[PDB]
Protein backbone atom coordinates (compact mmCIF):
# COMPACT_ATOMS: atom_id res chain seq x y z
CA UNK A 1 0.00 0.00 0.00
CA UNK A 2 1.21 3.71 -0.73
CA UNK A 3 2.81 5.31 2.14
CA UNK A 4 1.04 8.94 2.86
CA UNK A 5 3.49 11.34 4.37
CA UNK A 6 4.04 14.64 6.32
CA UNK A 7 6.70 17.23 7.09
CA UNK A 8 7.84 19.84 9.71
CA UNK A 9 10.98 21.77 10.09
CA UNK A 10 12.27 24.44 12.74
CA UNK A 11 14.99 26.25 13.64
CA UNK A 12 17.67 27.88 10.90
CA UNK A 13 19.88 25.05 11.84
CA UNK A 14 17.31 23.11 11.01
CA UNK A 15 15.41 20.17 12.74
CA UNK A 16 12.91 17.99 10.56
CA UNK A 17 10.35 15.58 11.06
CA UNK A 18 8.86 13.65 8.12
CA UNK A 19 5.77 11.36 9.36
CA UNK A 20 4.48 8.61 7.43
CA UNK A 21 0.91 6.61 7.60
CA UNK A 22 1.43 2.75 6.45
CA UNK A 23 -0.93 0.42 7.20
CA UNK A 24 -3.04 2.37 10.04
CA UNK A 25 0.15 3.17 11.80
CA UNK A 26 2.17 6.52 11.27
CA UNK A 27 5.46 6.23 12.45
CA UNK A 28 8.16 9.24 12.23
CA UNK A 29 11.91 10.05 10.99
CA UNK A 30 13.78 12.85 12.58
CA UNK A 31 17.00 14.92 11.66
CA UNK A 32 18.85 17.29 13.68
CA UNK A 33 21.68 17.98 11.26
CA UNK A 34 23.22 14.44 12.08
CA UNK A 35 21.38 11.74 10.44
CA UNK A 36 17.94 10.39 10.07
CA UNK A 37 16.89 8.99 12.70
CA UNK A 38 13.84 7.13 14.18
CA UNK A 39 11.66 8.98 16.14
CA UNK A 40 9.42 8.59 19.09
CA UNK A 41 6.09 9.37 17.51
CA UNK A 42 4.38 5.69 17.01
CA UNK A 43 0.75 6.24 16.99
CA UNK A 44 -2.86 4.80 14.36
CA UNK A 45 -3.61 6.65 11.71
CA UNK A 46 -4.49 6.23 7.99
CA UNK A 47 -4.11 9.77 7.15
CA UNK A 48 -1.43 12.50 9.18
CA UNK A 49 -0.59 16.05 8.52
CA UNK A 50 1.38 17.88 11.07
CA UNK A 51 2.45 21.62 12.17
CA UNK A 52 4.83 22.84 14.89
CA UNK A 53 5.93 26.37 16.04
CA UNK A 54 8.94 27.50 18.44
CA UNK A 55 8.52 29.48 21.91
CA UNK A 56 12.19 30.54 21.52
CA UNK A 57 13.86 27.51 21.32
CA UNK A 58 11.56 25.31 22.55
CA UNK A 59 9.48 23.20 19.50
CA UNK A 60 5.91 22.07 19.83
CA UNK A 61 4.45 19.97 17.45
CA UNK A 62 1.17 18.88 16.47
CA UNK A 63 0.25 15.97 14.52
CA UNK A 64 -3.12 15.08 13.27
CA UNK A 65 -3.63 11.30 12.83
CA UNK A 66 -7.05 10.12 11.36
CA UNK A 67 -8.44 6.75 10.91
CA UNK A 68 -11.89 7.03 9.12
CA UNK A 69 -13.93 9.65 10.58
CA UNK A 70 -12.10 10.42 13.46
CA UNK A 71 -8.72 12.86 13.74
CA UNK A 72 -6.76 12.66 16.78
CA UNK A 73 -4.23 15.61 17.77
CA UNK A 74 -0.87 14.20 19.25
CA UNK A 75 1.02 17.22 20.91
CA UNK A 76 4.97 17.15 21.80
CA UNK A 77 5.41 20.03 24.35
CA UNK A 78 8.72 19.03 25.14
CA UNK A 79 8.80 16.06 27.68
CA UNK A 80 6.79 13.63 25.27
CA UNK A 81 3.41 12.78 23.56
CA UNK A 82 0.26 12.80 24.15
CA UNK A 83 -3.72 13.00 23.25
CA UNK A 84 -4.75 16.93 22.32
CA UNK A 85 -8.06 18.41 23.27
CA UNK A 86 -8.86 18.83 19.03
CA UNK A 87 -12.10 17.66 17.84
CA UNK A 88 -14.29 17.63 14.58
CA UNK A 89 -17.73 15.85 14.04
CA UNK A 90 -16.95 14.22 10.51
CA UNK B 1 -11.18 6.25 2.62
CA UNK B 2 -10.06 8.13 5.49
CA UNK B 3 -11.02 11.89 5.77
CA UNK B 4 -7.80 13.69 4.89
CA UNK B 5 -6.19 17.01 6.70
CA UNK B 6 -3.84 20.02 6.73
CA UNK B 7 -2.61 22.36 9.33
CA UNK B 8 -1.32 25.51 9.62
CA UNK B 9 -0.31 27.47 12.97
CA UNK B 10 1.05 31.11 13.66
CA UNK B 11 2.43 33.02 16.46
CA UNK B 12 3.18 31.78 19.87
CA UNK B 13 -0.30 31.14 20.99
CA UNK B 14 -0.31 29.73 18.56
CA UNK B 15 -3.48 29.94 16.50
CA UNK B 16 -4.09 26.61 14.33
CA UNK B 17 -6.01 25.76 11.91
CA UNK B 18 -6.71 22.01 10.70
CA UNK B 19 -8.69 21.27 6.88
CA UNK B 20 -10.26 18.41 6.83
CA UNK B 21 -11.52 16.59 3.75
CA UNK B 22 -13.92 14.09 3.59
CA UNK B 23 -16.26 12.62 1.00
CA UNK B 24 -15.47 15.72 -1.24
CA UNK B 25 -16.36 18.11 1.41
CA UNK B 26 -13.36 20.68 3.10
CA UNK B 27 -14.30 22.07 6.40
CA UNK B 28 -12.35 24.19 8.98
CA UNK B 29 -11.42 23.79 12.78
CA UNK B 30 -9.35 26.62 14.88
CA UNK B 31 -7.71 26.77 18.10
CA UNK B 32 -6.90 30.64 19.05
CA UNK B 33 -5.66 29.91 22.47
CA UNK B 34 -8.94 28.42 24.23
CA UNK B 35 -11.19 25.72 22.77
CA UNK B 36 -11.51 24.35 19.15
CA UNK B 37 -14.25 25.87 16.71
CA UNK B 38 -15.86 25.56 13.27
CA UNK B 39 -14.15 27.88 11.23
CA UNK B 40 -16.04 30.14 8.20
CA UNK B 41 -13.83 28.10 5.26
CA UNK B 42 -16.54 25.47 3.95
CA UNK B 43 -15.55 24.51 0.49
CA UNK B 44 -15.70 21.32 -1.86
CA UNK B 45 -12.36 19.06 -2.18
CA UNK B 46 -11.40 15.64 -2.51
CA UNK B 47 -7.69 16.50 -1.50
CA UNK B 48 -6.29 19.38 0.49
CA UNK B 49 -2.81 21.42 1.42
CA UNK B 50 -2.27 24.74 3.15
CA UNK B 51 -0.04 26.96 3.89
CA UNK B 52 -0.03 30.50 5.66
CA UNK B 53 2.61 33.74 6.83
CA UNK B 54 2.41 36.73 8.69
CA UNK B 55 2.65 40.77 7.68
CA UNK B 56 3.63 41.96 11.01
CA UNK B 57 0.55 40.22 12.97
CA UNK B 58 -1.87 39.84 9.98
CA UNK B 59 -2.10 35.97 8.63
CA UNK B 60 -2.55 35.35 5.21
CA UNK B 61 -3.91 31.77 4.10
CA UNK B 62 -3.79 29.43 1.33
CA UNK B 63 -5.98 26.63 1.19
CA UNK B 64 -5.42 24.36 -2.04
CA UNK B 65 -8.46 22.30 -2.65
CA UNK B 66 -8.70 19.79 -5.53
CA UNK B 67 -11.42 17.89 -7.12
CA UNK B 68 -9.96 15.81 -10.02
CA UNK B 69 -7.16 17.38 -11.95
CA UNK B 70 -8.79 20.99 -10.80
CA UNK B 71 -7.01 22.53 -7.83
CA UNK B 72 -9.12 25.83 -6.43
CA UNK B 73 -6.59 28.18 -4.08
CA UNK B 74 -9.01 29.91 -1.71
CA UNK B 75 -7.13 32.70 0.07
CA UNK B 76 -7.88 34.59 3.33
CA UNK B 77 -6.08 37.67 3.61
CA UNK B 78 -8.19 39.39 7.05
CA UNK B 79 -11.58 39.83 4.95
CA UNK B 80 -13.22 36.51 4.14
CA UNK B 81 -12.42 33.65 1.57
CA UNK B 82 -11.81 34.45 -1.76
CA UNK B 83 -10.37 32.91 -5.15
CA UNK B 84 -6.80 32.81 -5.53
CA UNK B 85 -4.82 33.18 -9.55
CA UNK B 86 -3.37 30.50 -9.06
CA UNK B 87 -3.82 28.25 -12.18
CA UNK B 88 -2.28 24.10 -13.27
CA UNK B 89 -2.76 22.28 -15.58
CA UNK B 90 -2.75 18.54 -14.48
CA UNK C 1 -9.52 10.81 -8.55
CA UNK C 2 -8.11 13.94 -7.45
CA UNK C 3 -4.55 15.42 -7.60
CA UNK C 4 -2.91 15.33 -4.08
CA UNK C 5 -0.89 18.67 -3.36
CA UNK C 6 1.68 19.95 -0.93
CA UNK C 7 2.61 23.57 0.08
CA UNK C 8 4.77 25.58 1.36
CA UNK C 9 5.80 29.47 1.46
CA UNK C 10 8.31 31.81 2.90
CA UNK C 11 8.74 36.01 3.71
CA UNK C 12 6.34 38.17 3.05
CA UNK C 13 5.89 38.86 -0.47
CA UNK C 14 5.37 35.59 -0.46
CA UNK C 15 6.48 33.15 -2.05
CA UNK C 16 4.82 30.18 -2.35
CA UNK C 17 5.65 26.09 -3.65
CA UNK C 18 2.53 23.54 -5.01
CA UNK C 19 3.36 20.04 -5.57
CA UNK C 20 0.82 18.32 -7.08
CA UNK C 21 0.91 14.09 -7.47
CA UNK C 22 -0.98 13.59 -11.07
CA UNK C 23 -0.84 10.14 -12.27
CA UNK C 24 2.22 9.01 -10.37
CA UNK C 25 4.47 12.09 -11.74
CA UNK C 26 4.76 15.54 -9.11
CA UNK C 27 5.11 19.10 -10.10
CA UNK C 28 5.55 22.47 -8.87
CA UNK C 29 4.25 25.49 -9.73
CA UNK C 30 5.55 28.64 -8.11
CA UNK C 31 4.57 31.85 -6.77
CA UNK C 32 7.38 35.17 -6.05
CA UNK C 33 4.55 38.04 -6.06
CA UNK C 34 4.03 38.27 -9.88
CA UNK C 35 2.25 35.72 -11.25
CA UNK C 36 2.39 31.83 -11.28
CA UNK C 37 5.28 29.71 -13.35
CA UNK C 38 6.09 26.33 -13.39
CA UNK C 39 9.17 25.39 -11.63
CA UNK C 40 11.88 23.51 -11.97
CA UNK C 41 11.01 20.58 -9.83
CA UNK C 42 9.62 17.15 -11.64
CA UNK C 43 10.25 13.97 -9.99
CA UNK C 44 8.26 10.76 -9.56
CA UNK C 45 5.70 10.36 -6.87
CA UNK C 46 2.15 9.35 -6.31
CA UNK C 47 2.33 11.10 -2.63
CA UNK C 48 4.21 14.58 -1.67
CA UNK C 49 5.15 16.80 1.33
CA UNK C 50 7.02 19.86 1.22
CA UNK C 51 8.34 21.94 4.37
CA UNK C 52 11.05 24.42 4.07
CA UNK C 53 13.31 27.14 6.01
CA UNK C 54 15.28 30.58 5.24
CA UNK C 55 18.54 30.98 6.17
CA UNK C 56 18.82 34.69 5.89
CA UNK C 57 17.60 35.29 2.93
CA UNK C 58 18.53 31.73 1.19
CA UNK C 59 15.30 29.27 1.26
CA UNK C 60 16.03 25.88 1.51
CA UNK C 61 13.30 23.56 0.73
CA UNK C 62 12.57 19.71 1.46
CA UNK C 63 10.09 17.17 -0.92
CA UNK C 64 8.83 14.16 -0.16
CA UNK C 65 8.25 12.31 -2.75
CA UNK C 66 6.69 8.64 -2.29
CA UNK C 67 5.96 5.74 -4.93
CA UNK C 68 4.57 2.69 -2.94
CA UNK C 69 6.34 2.30 0.10
CA UNK C 70 9.30 4.21 -0.91
CA UNK C 71 9.75 8.02 0.13
CA UNK C 72 12.87 9.99 -1.82
CA UNK C 73 13.79 13.78 -0.30
CA UNK C 74 14.44 16.05 -2.82
CA UNK C 75 16.16 19.55 -1.85
CA UNK C 76 16.85 22.75 -2.96
CA UNK C 77 19.33 24.65 -1.63
CA UNK C 78 20.04 27.31 -4.15
CA UNK C 79 21.68 25.34 -7.09
CA UNK C 80 18.99 23.04 -7.94
CA UNK C 81 17.21 19.58 -6.84
CA UNK C 82 19.26 17.27 -5.31
CA UNK C 83 18.83 13.68 -3.78
CA UNK C 84 18.53 14.14 -0.07
CA UNK C 85 20.08 11.63 2.52
CA UNK C 86 16.34 10.64 3.75
CA UNK C 87 15.72 6.78 4.48
CA UNK C 88 12.99 5.10 6.34
CA UNK C 89 11.68 1.14 6.49
CA UNK C 90 8.46 1.12 5.41
O1 LIG D 1 4.96 -1.57 -3.11
S1 LIG D 1 4.12 -1.81 -4.31
O2 LIG D 1 3.56 -0.52 -4.73
O3 LIG D 1 4.95 -2.39 -5.39
C1 LIG D 1 2.96 -2.86 -3.92
C2 LIG D 1 1.67 -2.68 -4.44
C3 LIG D 1 0.62 -3.55 -4.11
C4 LIG D 1 0.90 -4.67 -3.19
O4 LIG D 1 -0.07 -5.55 -2.84
C5 LIG D 1 2.27 -4.83 -2.66
C6 LIG D 1 3.25 -3.91 -3.03
C7 LIG D 1 2.56 -5.96 -1.70
C8 LIG D 1 2.08 -5.54 -0.32
C9 LIG D 1 2.80 -4.56 0.38
C10 LIG D 1 2.40 -4.12 1.65
S2 LIG D 1 3.26 -2.99 2.40
O5 LIG D 1 4.69 -3.11 2.03
O6 LIG D 1 3.09 -3.13 3.86
O7 LIG D 1 2.73 -1.68 1.97
C11 LIG D 1 1.25 -4.62 2.28
C12 LIG D 1 0.47 -5.60 1.67
C13 LIG D 1 0.85 -6.10 0.32
O8 LIG D 1 0.08 -7.06 -0.28
C14 LIG D 1 -0.78 -6.08 2.36
C15 LIG D 1 -1.79 -4.97 2.14
C16 LIG D 1 -2.13 -4.08 3.17
C17 LIG D 1 -3.05 -3.04 2.96
S3 LIG D 1 -3.44 -2.04 4.15
O9 LIG D 1 -4.71 -2.47 4.80
O10 LIG D 1 -3.61 -0.68 3.61
O11 LIG D 1 -2.32 -2.02 5.13
C18 LIG D 1 -3.67 -2.82 1.72
C19 LIG D 1 -3.38 -3.62 0.62
C20 LIG D 1 -2.42 -4.75 0.81
O12 LIG D 1 -2.11 -5.58 -0.22
C21 LIG D 1 -4.10 -3.34 -0.69
C22 LIG D 1 -3.26 -2.58 -1.72
C23 LIG D 1 -3.25 -1.17 -1.81
C24 LIG D 1 -2.48 -0.50 -2.77
S4 LIG D 1 -2.46 1.13 -2.85
O13 LIG D 1 -1.22 1.52 -3.55
O14 LIG D 1 -2.43 1.72 -1.49
O15 LIG D 1 -3.65 1.61 -3.58
C25 LIG D 1 -1.68 -1.21 -3.67
C26 LIG D 1 -1.63 -2.61 -3.67
C27 LIG D 1 -2.44 -3.34 -2.68
O16 LIG D 1 -2.41 -4.70 -2.65
C28 LIG D 1 -0.77 -3.36 -4.67
O1 LIG E 1 21.08 6.22 8.04
S1 LIG E 1 22.57 6.24 8.17
O2 LIG E 1 23.15 5.02 7.56
O3 LIG E 1 23.07 7.44 7.47
C1 LIG E 1 23.06 6.36 9.71
C2 LIG E 1 24.31 5.84 10.09
C3 LIG E 1 24.80 5.92 11.39
C4 LIG E 1 23.97 6.59 12.43
O4 LIG E 1 24.38 6.71 13.73
C5 LIG E 1 22.64 7.12 12.01
C6 LIG E 1 22.24 6.99 10.67
C7 LIG E 1 21.74 7.79 13.03
C8 LIG E 1 21.01 6.76 13.90
C9 LIG E 1 19.82 6.16 13.49
C10 LIG E 1 19.15 5.21 14.30
S2 LIG E 1 17.76 4.54 13.82
O5 LIG E 1 16.76 5.15 14.72
O6 LIG E 1 17.78 3.06 13.99
O7 LIG E 1 17.51 4.82 12.38
C11 LIG E 1 19.67 4.83 15.54
C12 LIG E 1 20.85 5.36 16.04
C13 LIG E 1 21.57 6.36 15.23
O8 LIG E 1 22.73 6.90 15.68
C14 LIG E 1 21.40 4.95 17.41
C15 LIG E 1 22.25 3.70 17.34
C16 LIG E 1 21.78 2.49 17.86
C17 LIG E 1 22.54 1.32 17.81
S3 LIG E 1 21.91 -0.02 18.45
O9 LIG E 1 22.10 0.09 19.91
O10 LIG E 1 22.58 -1.25 17.95
O11 LIG E 1 20.47 -0.12 18.14
C18 LIG E 1 23.83 1.32 17.23
C19 LIG E 1 24.38 2.48 16.68
C20 LIG E 1 23.60 3.74 16.73
O12 LIG E 1 24.09 4.91 16.23
C21 LIG E 1 25.77 2.47 16.06
C22 LIG E 1 25.74 2.61 14.55
C23 LIG E 1 25.50 1.50 13.75
C24 LIG E 1 25.47 1.58 12.34
S4 LIG E 1 25.18 0.24 11.48
O13 LIG E 1 24.19 0.54 10.40
O14 LIG E 1 24.67 -0.86 12.32
O15 LIG E 1 26.45 -0.19 10.84
C25 LIG E 1 25.69 2.82 11.70
C26 LIG E 1 25.94 3.99 12.42
C27 LIG E 1 25.98 3.92 13.91
O16 LIG E 1 26.20 5.03 14.66
C28 LIG E 1 26.16 5.33 11.74
O1 LIG F 1 -12.47 0.92 4.42
S1 LIG F 1 -11.68 0.00 3.57
O2 LIG F 1 -10.27 0.04 4.00
O3 LIG F 1 -12.27 -1.36 3.62
C1 LIG F 1 -11.75 0.46 2.03
C2 LIG F 1 -10.58 0.73 1.33
C3 LIG F 1 -10.60 1.12 -0.01
C4 LIG F 1 -11.90 1.26 -0.71
O4 LIG F 1 -11.96 1.63 -2.01
C5 LIG F 1 -13.12 0.97 0.06
C6 LIG F 1 -13.00 0.58 1.41
C7 LIG F 1 -14.50 1.11 -0.55
C8 LIG F 1 -14.83 2.60 -0.47
C9 LIG F 1 -15.25 3.18 0.73
C10 LIG F 1 -15.57 4.54 0.86
S2 LIG F 1 -16.03 5.11 2.31
O5 LIG F 1 -17.03 4.20 2.93
O6 LIG F 1 -16.60 6.48 2.20
O7 LIG F 1 -14.83 5.10 3.17
C11 LIG F 1 -15.42 5.39 -0.26
C12 LIG F 1 -14.99 4.90 -1.50
C13 LIG F 1 -14.68 3.47 -1.66
O8 LIG F 1 -14.27 2.97 -2.86
C14 LIG F 1 -14.82 5.84 -2.68
C15 LIG F 1 -13.56 6.64 -2.40
C16 LIG F 1 -13.57 7.94 -1.83
C17 LIG F 1 -12.38 8.64 -1.57
S3 LIG F 1 -12.45 10.14 -0.92
O9 LIG F 1 -13.40 10.94 -1.74
O10 LIG F 1 -11.10 10.73 -0.91
O11 LIG F 1 -12.98 10.04 0.45
C18 LIG F 1 -11.14 8.06 -1.87
C19 LIG F 1 -11.03 6.78 -2.43
C20 LIG F 1 -12.26 6.03 -2.74
O12 LIG F 1 -12.19 4.78 -3.28
C21 LIG F 1 -9.68 6.17 -2.74
C22 LIG F 1 -9.21 5.25 -1.62
C23 LIG F 1 -8.51 5.72 -0.48
C24 LIG F 1 -8.08 4.85 0.54
S4 LIG F 1 -7.28 5.47 1.83
O13 LIG F 1 -7.10 4.49 2.92
O14 LIG F 1 -8.01 6.62 2.45
O15 LIG F 1 -6.00 6.00 1.34
C25 LIG F 1 -8.35 3.48 0.45
C26 LIG F 1 -9.03 2.91 -0.64
C27 LIG F 1 -9.50 3.80 -1.74
O16 LIG F 1 -10.19 3.32 -2.81
C28 LIG F 1 -9.30 1.41 -0.71
O1 LIG G 1 -7.57 8.71 -6.03
S1 LIG G 1 -8.58 9.31 -5.14
O2 LIG G 1 -8.25 9.11 -3.71
O3 LIG G 1 -8.70 10.78 -5.37
C1 LIG G 1 -9.99 8.57 -5.43
C2 LIG G 1 -11.17 9.23 -5.06
C3 LIG G 1 -12.43 8.64 -5.25
C4 LIG G 1 -12.52 7.30 -5.85
O4 LIG G 1 -13.73 6.71 -6.03
C5 LIG G 1 -11.25 6.63 -6.23
C6 LIG G 1 -10.04 7.29 -6.00
C7 LIG G 1 -11.29 5.23 -6.85
C8 LIG G 1 -11.32 5.40 -8.35
C9 LIG G 1 -10.14 5.45 -9.10
C10 LIG G 1 -10.16 5.64 -10.49
S2 LIG G 1 -8.77 5.67 -11.30
O5 LIG G 1 -7.73 6.50 -10.66
O6 LIG G 1 -8.97 6.15 -12.68
O7 LIG G 1 -8.35 4.25 -11.35
C11 LIG G 1 -11.38 5.77 -11.19
C12 LIG G 1 -12.61 5.74 -10.53
C13 LIG G 1 -12.63 5.54 -9.04
O8 LIG G 1 -13.77 5.49 -8.30
C14 LIG G 1 -13.88 5.89 -11.35
C15 LIG G 1 -14.31 7.34 -11.42
C16 LIG G 1 -13.98 8.18 -12.49
C17 LIG G 1 -14.39 9.53 -12.52
S3 LIG G 1 -14.02 10.50 -13.74
O9 LIG G 1 -13.13 9.77 -14.67
O10 LIG G 1 -13.36 11.74 -13.30
O11 LIG G 1 -15.29 10.88 -14.41
C18 LIG G 1 -15.16 10.07 -11.48
C19 LIG G 1 -15.55 9.30 -10.39
C20 LIG G 1 -15.15 7.88 -10.32
O12 LIG G 1 -15.52 7.11 -9.24
C21 LIG G 1 -16.39 9.90 -9.28
C22 LIG G 1 -15.51 10.47 -8.19
C23 LIG G 1 -15.11 11.81 -8.22
C24 LIG G 1 -14.27 12.35 -7.24
S4 LIG G 1 -13.82 13.90 -7.33
O13 LIG G 1 -14.03 14.50 -5.99
O14 LIG G 1 -14.73 14.60 -8.27
O15 LIG G 1 -12.42 14.04 -7.76
C25 LIG G 1 -13.83 11.56 -6.17
C26 LIG G 1 -14.18 10.21 -6.05
C27 LIG G 1 -15.05 9.61 -7.07
O16 LIG G 1 -15.39 8.30 -7.03
C28 LIG G 1 -13.69 9.37 -4.87
O1 LIG H 1 17.17 37.24 -9.07
S1 LIG H 1 16.33 38.35 -8.55
O2 LIG H 1 17.16 39.19 -7.65
O3 LIG H 1 15.83 39.16 -9.68
C1 LIG H 1 15.07 37.76 -7.76
C2 LIG H 1 14.70 38.31 -6.53
C3 LIG H 1 13.60 37.82 -5.82
C4 LIG H 1 12.83 36.68 -6.39
O4 LIG H 1 11.76 36.16 -5.73
C5 LIG H 1 13.28 36.12 -7.70
C6 LIG H 1 14.38 36.69 -8.33
C7 LIG H 1 12.54 34.98 -8.36
C8 LIG H 1 13.12 33.61 -8.06
C9 LIG H 1 13.78 32.87 -9.04
C10 LIG H 1 14.30 31.59 -8.77
S2 LIG H 1 15.05 30.80 -9.95
O5 LIG H 1 14.05 30.25 -10.90
O6 LIG H 1 15.88 29.69 -9.43
O7 LIG H 1 15.93 31.75 -10.68
C11 LIG H 1 14.19 31.02 -7.49
C12 LIG H 1 13.54 31.70 -6.45
C13 LIG H 1 12.97 33.03 -6.70
O8 LIG H 1 12.33 33.69 -5.70
C14 LIG H 1 13.38 31.12 -5.07
C15 LIG H 1 14.27 31.80 -4.07
C16 LIG H 1 15.58 31.37 -4.00
C17 LIG H 1 16.47 31.94 -3.09
S3 LIG H 1 17.96 31.36 -3.09
O9 LIG H 1 17.97 30.15 -3.95
O10 LIG H 1 18.35 30.98 -1.72
O11 LIG H 1 18.89 32.39 -3.59
C18 LIG H 1 16.09 32.95 -2.20
C19 LIG H 1 14.79 33.45 -2.19
C20 LIG H 1 13.81 32.87 -3.15
O12 LIG H 1 12.54 33.33 -3.17
C21 LIG H 1 14.34 34.54 -1.24
C22 LIG H 1 14.62 35.92 -1.81
C23 LIG H 1 15.68 36.70 -1.33
C24 LIG H 1 15.95 37.97 -1.85
S4 LIG H 1 17.20 38.79 -1.24
O13 LIG H 1 17.43 40.05 -2.00
O14 LIG H 1 18.43 37.98 -1.29
O15 LIG H 1 16.85 39.15 0.15
C25 LIG H 1 15.16 38.53 -2.86
C26 LIG H 1 14.08 37.83 -3.39
C27 LIG H 1 13.76 36.48 -2.88
O16 LIG H 1 12.71 35.76 -3.37
C28 LIG H 1 13.23 38.44 -4.49
O1 LIG I 1 18.52 11.28 -13.92
S1 LIG I 1 18.67 9.87 -13.50
O2 LIG I 1 17.67 9.53 -12.50
O3 LIG I 1 18.58 8.98 -14.66
C1 LIG I 1 20.18 9.63 -12.90
C2 LIG I 1 20.71 8.33 -12.72
C3 LIG I 1 22.01 8.11 -12.23
C4 LIG I 1 22.86 9.26 -11.93
O4 LIG I 1 24.15 9.13 -11.51
C5 LIG I 1 22.29 10.60 -12.11
C6 LIG I 1 21.00 10.74 -12.59
C7 LIG I 1 23.15 11.81 -11.82
C8 LIG I 1 23.22 12.19 -10.34
C9 LIG I 1 22.33 13.14 -9.79
C10 LIG I 1 22.41 13.51 -8.44
S2 LIG I 1 21.40 14.68 -7.86
O5 LIG I 1 21.82 15.96 -8.47
O6 LIG I 1 21.62 14.73 -6.45
O7 LIG I 1 20.02 14.41 -8.29
C11 LIG I 1 23.37 12.92 -7.62
C12 LIG I 1 24.30 11.98 -8.08
C13 LIG I 1 24.25 11.58 -9.49
O8 LIG I 1 25.13 10.65 -9.99
C14 LIG I 1 25.37 11.39 -7.15
C15 LIG I 1 24.93 10.06 -6.60
C16 LIG I 1 24.15 9.94 -5.45
C17 LIG I 1 23.74 8.70 -4.97
S3 LIG I 1 22.84 8.61 -3.58
O9 LIG I 1 23.81 8.17 -2.60
O10 LIG I 1 21.77 7.63 -3.77
O11 LIG I 1 22.29 9.91 -3.23
C18 LIG I 1 24.11 7.53 -5.66
C19 LIG I 1 24.90 7.54 -6.83
C20 LIG I 1 25.33 8.85 -7.33
O12 LIG I 1 26.11 8.91 -8.44
C21 LIG I 1 25.22 6.26 -7.61
C22 LIG I 1 23.97 6.00 -8.46
C23 LIG I 1 22.81 5.37 -7.92
C24 LIG I 1 21.62 5.18 -8.66
S4 LIG I 1 20.31 4.40 -8.00
O13 LIG I 1 19.10 4.87 -8.67
O14 LIG I 1 20.26 4.74 -6.56
O15 LIG I 1 20.47 2.94 -8.17
C25 LIG I 1 21.57 5.63 -9.99
C26 LIG I 1 22.65 6.26 -10.61
C27 LIG I 1 23.89 6.46 -9.86
O16 LIG I 1 24.99 7.05 -10.42
C28 LIG I 1 22.58 6.72 -12.05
Amino acid sequence: SSVQTAATSWGTVPSIRVYTANNGKITERCWDGKGWYTGAFNEPGDNVSVTSWLVGSAIHIRVYASTGTTTTEWCWDGNGWTKGAYTATN
